[PDB]
RNA sequence: GGACCACCCCAAAAAUGAAGGGGACUAAAACACAAAUCUAUCUGAACUUCU
């Protein structure tokens, strides 16, 4: 019986009591909802025809008691009178079950009132510490210090041994294995015999409640009532005497037999009672054996102790004198703390992209250095430091640094200046340290707009000139023009069809601060699916070429996309406009649909009670309902809150596209006699743009300038100085982190209800016209292609041998390079000599006969891909004969087997499997940074929670800093280890665990705490001297303080492997060590109906599937 | 040490059903103008409807 998450209501805890709260207003809804749940649904109260019809009848009928009346509500002998549609003497049968329903509601009503806000900053002897006020947090605050931690473990072991006696558990493990279904009560009623409730309710329940009223002291109650159970005496001390008695070492032991009994009950509710669950039967052996169970419960109370101490440190920076942490505070706090862990992550990628752009052989980072400034010696006071930008000019890498600078920036550098460039790398490195110090100074003052302030940083002569040549209104016109050309618009439209387009649609480049809008891709893809379900009148372009259709749709998307973000979202979100005209329409289109008029079970019924009076506030209510009902649906689904919100922005867009009034975008697209006249138009303009990247200010031809005269822009940033440094960070970022940085700045604005990065998000969108997808005229040294190719068993290195290698000239084709898109990302992040070593171990090479088979099968896919689409059409919509007999089935099987063995073979010689491998290795390493950033935030929280004094702890978590008294030099791990040694100076072996001889094994193997500097600096990527399965091993050792993070390491790695089409079965041995048992590429099922003949056509090739398993296991030497 | 196959919080006279609830409160995800294609689509309830 779910109580919350049903309207907009949710349990939100407050100062005086916890409260059921309708989404926005803080009024009490606890009495309103719990009176509404006080009803007996009459289908409970009961092959598939008589049963299935009666359940639909009595689900409408509810039996409630308002007020002490048995009247029924619309949605045995007394049950049939309702079925024959025909008072109080009859319905008194149900009060036996409604009194059990009433007592559940009164117990839940008291369950919400005690779930109140706990954490309160206090001020005892001039230090600001945070304590809990709840009954449990009084126990955790007693054992808060690290000295009393061993007494906390012993009291759990003492309480566990008084409740569970090694054969009561041993019989209880047997009953969990020896059930399948409907036998839960035998486990349950035996477990109540272990606790002993039958000699508790019947002997002490009514006795002890009288004596609580008299003696008002636990010491006097035990003297008054002797011979209590050790668990019952533990329960009374928790409820009636824990708030108001002082905690001695003798009376602290009463609270632990109740804390252990909760944990054993929570294990039964998850692994026995509810759903069993779907996990295993081998899991149960690991959980419930007595020596494992005694270890697991104390490994779970020590988790709950450490989350308290971590919360007392987290709520010490974020809270004033002065305040109690209500759920309004806590939820806003988490969305600001998740903001910080995304800016720590964006400065770890920006270091990493600055290490590839300036190739360091040491892979050792970065201060201080990257400009030449001398410093005084101990003797003589005369030296010159080793600046890495001056290490260019010793190795003469300036032909290669300028090559790496071109991939990130597209500015024409001149390495002969060499003082202008060393000032440019200073302004990149000072910009990353500026947002690094912003994380520190978002503690004393909660203003996130000042972490991108970039104060006291003057831009270079390059970075000023580079920014103004990417903002001014003439250059943005030649990026709109490049996006129009690259989307094949000039080839599939007439000249006046697009001049009429450019006179109307304006290009902004304004964030508009609207939450939860769908992207237009993922919304264009729904059109042909939803075309019949909604009154759309659209025609997706269909042509018999299927490479022409991909290029018309790529022009169909881009032309409608600038309508969607530019003109549409200003119309569709103004208070004048049709938002609720469409929102009430789609709820009616689902209600008045067929087969929902049969049974009124349409899914959009839970939206009809929402009005909200504003289209912008309506989304913030739907996006609030979405965030509270995430994680309920399994497999998961097309989720309702996103599916409903994609219908509004697609019905409303196609209504905005019909009314006023451009609708010639359908027939783009149609006149084949026109496309002959525009066939070479894309080639003439692309030849111009390659002459534009070689030199900008040449000349603009007349046919170019007729488009550029009409392209209109919304807003220009006008060059403030602090955006100049924020631009240099964003060019050092891939697309996945750049949208995470786009998302985290939007979620900061919607959480704090202010606009603070509206100048920053406007500059992210001026990088949204920069992704070119024909990337990026980089050089392709032909030796570097040929480390993956084997010409007669040897790597092709000579450029003449590459022409000798192939014949069909899908490679070299002199005198040029075919320049595949896969080698862009593998070289920008290179990670190019690494994937040589992985491919050499796995034998992944491009054979001659395997490349020769490519050009044979390439002239056969167009026969196979067309024949697959034709036979699939007989399967989906026959409409004529109700055929697709078995002779069509076997012909469809041989069609998709040939597409499968070609697409696996196309992706190998087009290097798309290396672009998938590089995309997979880097996606894992960008995710594991996000766990070491949680570790850095939760490291200062445990230390500030343990020690509210000792202000030197904050001096650990600084990054230059020149101010520190005790911990001067080093990064976080190098300064934490000397904090750890001077704290445990009397408690070896813990010093010798971090001793200077032990630390060399600890650092080289990247064990317990040196994996944090290893992951966050991306030190895997040049050499990989420790494998991923040992990085993931050492990260779970690092995150062992928090169990929800130690468990979510492997869950986030399996889910990354599942996005790239792999099903991973890891094994974790008896030693803490991870190995892959099996990888399989996930099966694309064809013909999902007909229930017997599926085809399973796996996505990634088996040769790539082996090659990923080597990548996790690859270690240097 | 065994992840994937979470975690935390509140509820013990009557109301021993702790056989219950809660969590944007806490992680994982999801949402976002990168990419990638061979999975009919569309309704629904804990396989079943559709033109």
């Amino acid at each position: 019986m779910k109580v919350t998450k049903v309207g907009g209501i949710s349990h939100k805890k407050y100062t005086s009591e916890g409260r059921l709260v309708k989404s926005e207003s803080e009024e009490n809804r606890t009495d309103e909802r719990l009176s509404a749940l006080l009803n007996m649904r009459l289908d409970m109260y009961i092959n598939q025809k008589r049963i299935g019809k009666l359940k639909k009848f009595f689900s409408n009928k509810m039996v409630y008691l308002k007020d002490n009346t048995l009247s029924l509500k619309n949605g045995f002998a007394v049950l049939k009178k309702i079925y024959l549609n025909e008072n109080s003497e009859e319905l008194e049968v149900f009060r036996n079950d409604i009194k059990k329903k009433l007592n559940k509601i009164n117990s839940l009503k008291y369950s919400f009132e005690k779930n109140k806000a706990n954490y309160q900053k206090i001020n005892e002897n001039n230090i600001e510490k945070v304590e809990g006020k709840s009954k449990r947090n009084i126990i955790y605050d007693y054992y808060r210090e690290s000295a009393k931690r061993d007494a906390y473990v012993s009291n759990v072991k003492e309480a566990f041994d008084k409740l569970y006696k090694e054969e009561d558990i041993a019989k209880l493990v047997l009953e969990i294995e020896n059930l399948t279904k409907l036998e839960k009560y035998k486990i349950r009623e035996f477990y109540h015999e272990i606790i002993g409730r039958k000699n508790d309710k019947e002997n002490f329940a009514k006795i002890i409640y009288e004596e609580i009223q008299n003696v008002n002291n636990m010491k006097e109650l035990i003297e008054k009532v002797p011979d209590m159970s050790e668990l019952k005496k533990s329960q009374v001390f928790y409820k009636y005497y824990l708030d108001k008695e002082e905690l001695n070492d003798k009376n602290i032991k009463y609270a632990f037999c109740h804390f252990v009994e909760i944990e054993m009950s929570q294990l039964l509710k998850n692994y026995v009672y509810k759903r069993l669950s779907n996990i295993s039967n081998d899991k149960i052996k690991r959980i419930f054996e007595y020596q494992n169970l005694k270890k697991l419960i104390e490994n779970k109370l020590l988790n709950k102790l450490d989350t308290y101490v971590r919360n007392c440190g987290k709520y010490n920076y974020y809270l004033q004198d002065g305040e109690i942490a209500t759920s309004d505070f806590i939820a806003r706090n988490r969305q600001n703390e998740a903001f910080l862990r995304n800016i720590i992550g964006v400065s770890s990628v920006a270091y990493f992209s600055l290490r590839n752009i300036l190739e360091t052989e040491n892979e050792n980072d970065i201060t201080g250095r990257m400009r030449g400034k001398t410093v005084k010696n101990n003797k003589g006071e005369e030296k010159y430091v080793s600046g890495e930008v001056d290490k260019i000019y010793n190795e003469n890498k300036k032909n290669e640094v300028k090559e790496n600078l071109k991939m990130f920036y597209s500015y024409d550098f001149n390495m002969d200046n060499k003082n202008e460039i060393e000032d440019f790398f200073a302004n990149i490195d000072e910009a990353i340290s500026s947002i690094r110090h912003g994380i520190v100074h978002f503690n004393l003052e909660l203003e996130g707009k000042d972490i991108f302030a970039f104060k006291n940083i003057a831009p270079s002569e390059i970075s000023k000139k580079m920014f103004q040549n990417e903002i001014n209104e003439k250059k943005l016109k030649l990026k709109i023009f490049r996006q129009l050309n690259s989307a094949n618009v000039f080839r599939y439209l007439e000249k006046y069809k697009i001049l009429n387009y450019l006179k109307r649609t304006r290009f902004e480049f304004v964030n508009k601060n609207i939450p939860f809008v769908p992207s237009f891709t993922k919304l264009y893809s729904r059109i042909d699916d939803l075309k019949n379900s909604l009154g759309i009148y659209w025609k997706t372009p269909k042509t018999n070429d299927d490479n022409k259709t991909k290029e018309i749709i790529d022009a169909q998307i881009y032309l409608l996309k600038n309508i969607y973000y530019g003109e549409f979202l200003n119309y569709f979100m103004s208070n004048n406009g049709n938002f609720f005209e469409i929102s009430k329409e789609i709820i009616e289109l689902n209600k008045n649909d067929k087969r929902n008029l049969k049974t009124g079970f349409y899914k959009l019924q839970k939206f009809e009670d929402i009005q909200e009076k504003i289209p912008k506030e309506y989304l913030a209510n739907i996006q609030s309902l979405y965030m509270i009902n995430a994680g309920n649906q399994d497999e998961e689904e097309k989720d309702t809150y996103i599916d409903f919100i994609q219908k509004i922005f697609l019905k409303g867009f196609m209504t905005y596209l019909a009314n006023n009034g451009r609708l010639s975008l359908i027939y783009i697209g149609s006149d084949e006699e026109t496309n002959t006249s525009l066939a070479e138009k894309k080639q003439e303009f692309d030849k111009f743009l390659k002459k534009y990247e070689q030199n900008n200010n040449i000349k603009i031809p007349y046919e170019i300038n007729e488009f550029l005269r009409e392209i209109k822009l919304g807003n220009i940033l006008k060059y403030t100085e602090r955006l100049n440094m924020f631009y240099l960070i964003l060019k050092l970022l891939n697309h996945k982190e750049l949208t995470n940085l786009k998302g985290s700045l939007e979620k900061y604005q919607s959480a704090n209800k202010e606009e603070a990065f509206s100048d920053q998000l406007e500059l992210i969108n001026l990088l949204n016209l920069d992704n070119n997808r024909v990337t990026e005229d980089f050089e392709l040294e032909a030796d570097e292609i040929g480390k993956f190719l084997d010409f007669n068993g040897n790597k092709v290195k000579d450029n003449k041998e590459l022409k000798k290698f192939d014949t069909n000239k899908i490679y070299f084709d002199g005198e040029n390079i075919i320049k595949h898109r896969a080698f862009y990302n593998i070289k920008k992040y290179g990670m190019l000599n690494l994937l040589e070593k992985i491919a050499d171990k796995a034998g992944y090479k491009i054979s001659i006969e395997e490349l020769k088979k490519y050009s044979n099968k390439k002239n056969e896919i167009e026969k196979n891909h067309k024949m697959q689409e034709n036979l699939h059409r007989k399967y989906a919509r026959p409409r004529k004969d109700e055929k697709f007999t078995d002779e069509d089935y076997e012909s469809y099987k041989q069609a998709i087997e040939n597409i499968e063995e070609y697409t696996h073979l196309k992706n190998k010689v087009e290097f798309n499997e290396l672009n998938l491998l590089q995309g997979l290795l880097l996606r894992i390493l960008h995710r594991l940074v996000g766990y070491t950033s949680i570790w850095e935030r939760d490291l200062r929280f445990r230390l500030k929670g343990e020690f509210p004094e000792n202000q030197y702890i904050e001096e650990i978590f600084n990054f230059e800093n020149k101010k520190n008294v005790k911990y001067k030099g080093g990064q976080i791990v190098e300064k934490y280890i000397k904090f750890y040694k001077e704290l445990h100076q009397n408690d070896e072996v813990k010093i010798n665990k971090y001793s200077s001889a032990n630390i060399k094994v600890l650092k080289q193997e990247k064990k317990d705490l040196y994996i944090a500097n290893y992951i966050a600096a991306f030190n895997y990527i040049p050499h990989a001297e420790i494998s991923l399965l040992e990085v993931l091993e050492n990260l779970r050792k690092l995150l062992s303080y928090d169990r929800k993070l130690k468990n979510a390491v492997m869950k986030s790695v399996v889910d990354i492997l599942k996005e790239y089409g792999f099903v991973a079965t890891f094994k974790i041995g008896a030693d803490k060590k991870i190995g892959i048992q099996t990888l399989e590429s996930e099966k694309i099922v064809h013909l999902k109906n007909l229930k017997k003949k599926k085809l399973m056509t796996d996505r990634n090739s088996e040769e790539l599937c082996k090659l990923v398993k080597i990548m996790f296991e690859y270690k240097m030497e």
